[PDB]
């Protein structure tokens, strides 16, 4: 195994992404999301002029939303550290969602851990 530590790195994944009204009417609006290194960035679109908001992705835990999250759309994901704050994400394709919930839930689960069984 070998690593390597360079300036700027390379994008780990990007796509159309909906997440739940923070402040609306249980609603879902679209927005493009960039996955970056331990960390999860989207703008207003893909064209990718300046990041509106981000998202940390340390310790986090993301996988498929549950029944009880009243969530009625298919292909849908959470991710909450627990405590912090729940984060929502509705992936378009059903082969789409899952490889979101293994690329920015890898980033966030940490092997050959402590406090991890």
């Amino acid at each position: 195994g070998s690593s390597g530590s360079s300036g700027n790195a390379p994008v780990t994944k990007a796509g159309w992404l909906f997440k739940q009204a923070s402040s609306g009417v249980k609603q879902w609006n679209k927005r493009w999301f960039v996955l970056v290194d331990r960390c999860l960035f989207y703008y207003k679109d893909e064209k990718e002029e300046s990041i509106l908001g981000s998202i940390p992705l340390l310790s986090f835990r993301v996988a498929a939303v549950q029944p009880s999250d009243n969530i009625s759309r298919k292909h849908t994901f959470k991710a909450e550290h627990a405590g912090v704050r729940t984060y929502f994400f509705s992936a378009e394709s059903p082969e789409e969602q899952e490889a979101w919930i293994q690329a920015m839930g890898e980033a966030a689960r940490v092997q050959s851990g402590p406090s991890s069984g």
